């Protein structure tokens, strides 16, 4: 026979439970093969892929990634997609793991309004992406159209304490990473491989601060990791930690023991971690600019006990984490709104540079501003900053260096320039450090900032 | 003794079959080692690298991949390379698996006119890359100048129904991709890593519609898969089907049951699978703007019984497989050679455009260009068309949004841009659209289409 | 218990042997857990990162890649990190392999002048990558902030003859490729993934020519492979041979009999290869553009005696190692040092000119300058290139193709172009050329060959 043989369904037909990221379904917990019901919604909608910045996403289910769906070797599955009626696409699926033409997509294509039905059999255990496969593929997929399916062994996997749902993606916006407004989708960055944002869950801080996961110090933890691409390839890591077990598919190699792992575009493993040491536990695509510049970085959070004789040292971790070690940055989503609605005041900006400061300006110049004598100069009452407080901005956008005085004290250093800084977020910085540390005050708008950029 | 330590060699020596893509030489089929000569020669020449765009590859053997080579572990190898005097390069060769410098690049430099000589055990089992090695060497890699050798284990390979030949490519025209002409390589696009086309076999189309691999139910199909690069390392994915097996090289791990799996640039791995269900298979890399933007789609096409327990569905794959689900888009190729030629009608247009439109338009405006009442506007007889046929070419270059009427019927909705098609691609369309479904004739021609695309 | 649980530590403390690549410490030698002492300094300096290119590295100990740390399974290990007093930034260190926060990131921020400690148990063997984790952790790992550490089992590794040390980098320059001068770092660059140079061991040539690495027929040689990005994924290959044995980090698999491997970014291997033959072997990134083009190709050299049965054939490596074959290009250090002077001269002209003409010029028109009579004509003698010295210039910027003439001699071929070669490097060759085999003499400068670049 084929595999999964084995026997027909039985029972009453399952309408099958589908879930939202980071969650999963629960273990179908069955001895027999039945016949699953399957129904899924393509909507189309605007949401924040960053703080102040909207994307219009497709979605299956109305998230990114898509409704994670759970189901048994050998089920026979009888699928029902639906398009919304508010969609101007068009729309489709192909579910890696079924065996017949296009994984599902040469039998769902479904207009706006309209539902389609095709029927399969789960002959494949594993873990398997399914994406939209509608002409243009790229960007259907680009626009946030993929998720997972589980088909389990006829055993059930090994109990676990906790199961969770991270995919990576590359995003393409017209604009440049963190520009604020709606961003249109980028044809010609997606073709050339060049993404503005690379994410974990469909957002910068989708899984940070407030919106962790969390376990406890002896806890088991498996997560179904998945890859939507639509064209990276991700150098998959967890910072100070390392994956008791990594599985790809429904491969029969299993690799123990091993802290960076290579998904390609479009893949799909399941990993095993366990708890030892309290604190934040990272995971990144460890093409580091990618994790430090694009947004890849999604948090573990473990709570219990200290273990001093296996890790015994201080915990500064916004030295790495930077400006997501906070719970959130919706200081700066709530600057952004006041500005298009034209009520912006000081205090909204100084609470949105308060947020940046951290990581991008605090590394160097402390929390408080205070910086280190001879090494760092303060910004805590500057009579430098004093002085010229509009020059600032060029310090900002193009670095400092040479000798200067600051607060009756010499200095002979650099300061690199921070360029990609965008125009609110330099004038949001300097508006908080001019109202904190009895600086002068005032403000710092972004059309200041954009004057000085323009100059040659 | 070192490996394939199986005695001297016996008999009379051999004159090795080599055999053109996507075939492989048959099976050895011998217990002995053997002394075995191989003749190789170089050819450069024009050939067609997509519809009516030509590009000088250099070839080992006069195709892209060249010629494949098939021997055993512990043979002795003596291989004779050729470069025609038309060329104007000297060239060379570099085996994987074989042991000494080089892998014989340094003992096979030979100028156009001439022939070199060198003698190798092959010690090392496996599929391996055989390419060019003479500096610069990524032009060479990237003008066409791989191919794969086969050393058996001493027992032979298990029996398969089919054996075939596939080799992934990156390449880099000075051109967009589809740009008509004969293309030069591109330098500056080569270190950069930026290709206009990511093929398999040296062409778009190589392994598609009338082209494609066959089989039937219930037979094992094996593949030897190269990767020559010369820069891209491969998502390599089978839409609709997965993997028996999967090796690299000559590697001792075998992965079994997978879908998805990285090749390097300049790797080689064997893959198995099982016919299950009729119809089209597409091998992909996954880093998806390549399979549907650049070319990188082969098929396999399986023939038989339905199995409708396993999977039940309609079929209708050109919603994916677009302008490659026909038998091919020759009327491309003549549409270009007449233009060319200054004899170019309307109907060579029409015929041309009818190829593209398929996937392109047909996913929204149907094969039919009916459309769909309230959600997709009709082409066919199309009053907004005829009120102003100008306007459908920028409309096809920058999209079009917002309340229309169209046939007595209000539309609110997005039609995308799609400025990456060229000139004569988007004249040939609108010809096609013209011409059909009752609309009012005349044409429109690529130099119509320059003048709007260069309106600010 | 965990992992590693092998006792507490016992006799006196060990202060740990660091060393400098591409050498390793001994085995530890020991069956019994130890306190070790780890004491790191950081350095900010200046050094050659091509000739006559200069670089501001940022590293541990003094090299790129930073001091190798080797210590056993189940040690407890105590930090100290100094950053020293001349250094610019901050600094800190992520140990992958440790269990706790960012791998002791969260432990070990240290500003200049200042040292940091934090105590960890390494509980998993393994090789490791260690980096910099300071905002902007990007910037600090592409200026040189990596290296490794190896976790021993507690039997240790099995003997070989040879250990060595070698780790892949991507680096980021304002200017291009071979640009002289001191270069900054360029973040635009680094953001888009798209480097200048792709290195081993921190320069162009750092294990080439009499930097090779050296080992003898029958021996066996381990290699510590390191991948320290910050971007890249490396297509690892050995030309001309094959790696008995490759295992990554502390995972339980083990690839065997492969010699084409991908590293993640971030990630390390162990790998092992038996010397058969004589000659250089060479470790590249097979993504072909970064060996050939960008400087990602390092050298083990074997010696002993020839065995004809396995390998025979002549030995012209320069055709592919190109002005690497040779023991070093320091008179390109030389001619640089002296045009910065205002003191250069013809024969430093002509030496730096004889060093960039192997395989660049010498792979078409030989060695000696003959060519091959119609087929490459010959630059000894050249009347061609006496008739006209200055349009040299454009013909090795721009190419030459059509019919000419040359020492009574008709020719009909292709010259490609060579426009990524700089300004000195063109001027150069021209000048060795010129006072080569009774050409006129005389010389081309920098300057001349910036003119002739600039016409339009
Ligand atoms: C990596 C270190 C570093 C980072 C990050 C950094 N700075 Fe600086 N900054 C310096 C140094 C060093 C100087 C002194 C330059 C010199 O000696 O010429 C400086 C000088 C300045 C000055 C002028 C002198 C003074 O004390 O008033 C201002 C204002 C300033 N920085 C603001 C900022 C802001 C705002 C941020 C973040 C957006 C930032 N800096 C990020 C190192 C840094
Ligand atoms: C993804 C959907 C989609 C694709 C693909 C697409 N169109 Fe359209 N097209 C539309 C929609 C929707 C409109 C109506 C726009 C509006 O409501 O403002 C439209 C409008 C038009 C119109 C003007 C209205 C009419 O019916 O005459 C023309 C002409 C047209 N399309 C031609 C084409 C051609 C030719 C192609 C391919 C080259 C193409 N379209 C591809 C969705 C699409
Ligand atoms: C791949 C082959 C190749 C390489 C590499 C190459 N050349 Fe040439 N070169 C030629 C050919 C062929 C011609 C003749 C072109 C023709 O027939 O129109 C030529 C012509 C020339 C000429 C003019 C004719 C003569 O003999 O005086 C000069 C000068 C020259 N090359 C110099 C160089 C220099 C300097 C280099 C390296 C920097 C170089 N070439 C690299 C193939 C090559
Ligand atoms: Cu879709
Ligand atoms: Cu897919
Ligand atoms: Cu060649
Ligand atoms: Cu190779
Ligand atoms: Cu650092
Ligand atoms: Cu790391």
């Amino acid at each position: 026979k084929l595999p999964g043989d084995f026997g027909p369904p039985r029972g009453e037909p399952i309408h099958a439970v589908l879930t939202s990221p980071p969650l999963v379904p629960p273990p179908v917990n069955r001895t027999y093969p039945a016949k699953v019901i399957v129904e899924l919604e393509v909507v189309e909608k605007e949401m924040q892929i960053s703080e102040g910045v909207s994307y219009t996403f497709w979605t299956f289910g109305g998230t990114v990634p898509g409704s994670f769906i759970r189901v048994r070797q050998g089920d026979t599955v009888e699928f029902h997609l639906k398009n919304h009626p508010s969609s101007k696409m068009p729309h489709n699926i192909d579910l890696h793991g079924v065996t017949g033409p296009g994984g599902g997509a040469a039998s769902s294509f479904t207009a706006p309004g309209h539902e389609s039905q095709f029927t399969f059999k789960a002959l494949n255990e594993g873990i398997y992406v399914y994406h939209c496969a509608t002409a243009p593929v790229g960007m259907h997929i680009a626009n946030g159209m993929y998720g997972l399916i589980l088909v389990e062994p006829p055993e059930g996997l090994p109990k676990v304490d906790h199961e969770y749902y991270v995919m990576q993606g590359d995003f393409y916006t017209a604009g440049k990473y963190r520009e604020k407004g709606l961003q249109p989708f980028d044809m010609e960055k997606a073709i050339d491989e060049r993404p503005s944002y690379v994410l974990f869950n469909g957002a910068e801080g989708a899984l940070t601060g407030d919106k962790a996961l969390h376990a406890k110090v002896g806890e088991t933890v498996r997560i179904f990791v998945g890859n939507g691409g639509p064209n990276l390839v991700s150098s998959f890591h967890v910072i100070g930690a390392i994956f008791d077990q990594v599985r790809y598919e429904g491969g029969t190699n299993v690799q123990k023991n091993v802290q960076t792992t290579l998904i390609p575009a479009g893949g799909a493993a399941v990993v095993k971690f366990t708890a030892r040491v309290p604190g934040s536990y990272v995971l990144v695509d460890h093409s580091i600019f990618r994790a430090f510049n694009k947004g890849a970085m999604a948090i573990l959070k473990i709570d219990g006990a200290e273990n001093k004789l296996v890790y015994s040292g201080k915990e500064l971790d916004s030295v790495y984490l930077g400006d997501r070690a906070a719970p959130n940055m919706s200081a700066v989503t709530k600057a952004t709104q006041a500005s298009v609605s034209g009520t912006l005041t000081v205090q909204d900006q100084v609470q949105a540079g308060r947020a940046l400061f951290a990581g991008t300006c605090s590394v160097c110049h402390q929390g408080n501003g205070a910086g280190l004598p001879g090494v760092f100069p303060p910004l805590a009452k500057s009579d430098f900053l004093a002085a010229d407080p509009k020059r600032a901005m060029n310090i900002v956008l193009h670095g400092l260096n040479g000798k200067i005085k600051v607060n009756g004290q010499e200095y002979d250093s650099v300061m690199p320039p921070m360029t990609q800084l965008n125009d609110d977020e330099v004038a949001n910085i300097l508006t908080y450090v001019l109202n904190s540390w009895d600086n002068p005050g005032g403000r710092v708008s972004a059309e200041d900032v954009k004057k000085v950029r323009a100059q040659p």
